[PDB]
DNA sequence: CGGCATACG
DNA sequence: CGTAG
DNA sequence: GCCG
């Protein structure tokens, strides 16, 4: 009754077993952290289970069939089931290499790897990283400085002024481009960190060289905080009641044939994103990315013109983003 | 056992 | 190495 | 960690 892969059902943004789901999150979080992607993965998977399902779990026969459930993620559900805490979890939470290795990481330029070696060299704090800018990247000193004010989401509402000054640079950059916003406010988040837009020009070709000419035009506007082409990863400036605020913006840029393929990769989530070229590959035999669908017998790439087309080439029914929160 | 998504900066 | 979904 |  459940499909095995996150991109054969719907999985809507709230749910009726979210302490299930957030307890195996944290274990796929923590098996990331020591590199064991594939225990991540399962654990993600079968979170993701839980929220596509109808009703809250409240018996451990209920598991019996769901994909991703086995002895490790049933006795997890079990023990919240029969106690309301997994002692594997809050030994998890808790402890000092969790984390520490989840607040580096959340530093914008610190990946895993970095986050890793800075733990095992015995730096704990933020503090510590500001006191050896030695270490740190460009990127990184942004990040830290930008850390506070990026660790708060921000509102739809803040979304929409940004998409106007986002749409008035790129009109004078490219008259006649568009601007879509994609991520997580696209599958209807009321607030969010990942603001996301997607640019394209409905005549092929004219998009070139887009990018750079926006980011220009926002950053003589004095709204670019940072910055290192077709994808930018910003830091802006956001007015907020007599201040700003810092948030991460994303800008893209794809040639209108590809805007599909685009638009279907960045409005994630990225557990549907996996799933989905995962299934294309093992199930269907095409290759999927955020550009296109290839064939990899005839050598062809298929067109679509619609994310719509996209799910009928891979013989899914159709999703919509608000049913994409796998 | 092998596989686990697939790109760009 | 980082980043994205 | 789980699936095929
Ligand atoms: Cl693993
Ligand atoms: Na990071
Ligand atoms: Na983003």
């Amino acid at each position: 009754w459940m499909p095995a892969y996150a991109c054969q059902r719907p999985t809507p943004l709230t749910h009726h077993n979210t302490g299930l789901s957030e307890a195996l999150e944290i274990l796929a979080e923590a098996a990331g952290f020591e590199g064991s992607e594939g225990r991540l993965l399962t654990f993600c998977r079968a979170a993701s289970v839980l929220k596509a399902l109808p009703s809250p779990v409240t018996t451990l026969s209920q598991l019996q069939g769901l994909p991703h459930f086995g002895e490790h993620s049933s006795r997890v559900v079990q023990e919240l089931l029969e106690h309301g805490v997994c002692e594997e979890v809050e030994r998890v939470r808790r402890s000092e290499r969790y984390q520490t290795m989840k607040l580096f990481t959340q530093i914008f330029g610190v990946g895993v790897k970095t986050a890793d070696r800075w733990y095992r060299e015995g730096l704990r704090t933020l503090d510590d990283l500001r006191e050896q800018p030695q270490k740190l990247t460009q990127q990184q000193k942004a990040g830290l400085q930008h850390h506070q004010d990026l660790s708060t989401p921000v509102l739809r509402s803040d979304v929409d002024a940004l998409q106007q000054v986002v749409e008035e640079a790129v009109g004078q950059a490219l008259p006649g481009a568009t601007v879509t916003l994609t991520g997580g406010f696209r599958r209807g988040k009321l607030q969010g960190h990942d603001v996301d837009f997607l640019i394209t020009h409905p005549k092929e070709g004219q998009e070139a060289g887009l990018l750079p000419r926006v980011m220009c035009r926002l950053q003589d506007q004095g709204l670019i905080l940072y910055h290192q082409f077709e994808r930018s990863f910003c830091i802006f400036r956001l007015p907020q009641p007599g201040s700003w605020k810092a948030v991460r913006v994303d800008l893209v840029v794809a040639p209108v044939s590809q805007f599909p393929f685009a638009l279907l990769g960045w409005t994630g989530s990225k557990l549907f994103q996996r799933e989905l070229r995962r299934f294309s590959r093992k199930e269907k035999g095409l290759w999927l990315n955020s550009h296109g669908l290839f064939d990899p017998e005839q050598k062809t790439f298929f067109q679509a013109a619609s994310e719509e087309d996209i799910f009928r080439h891979l013989g899914l029914e159709y999703l919509p983003p608000e049913q994409r929160n796998a």
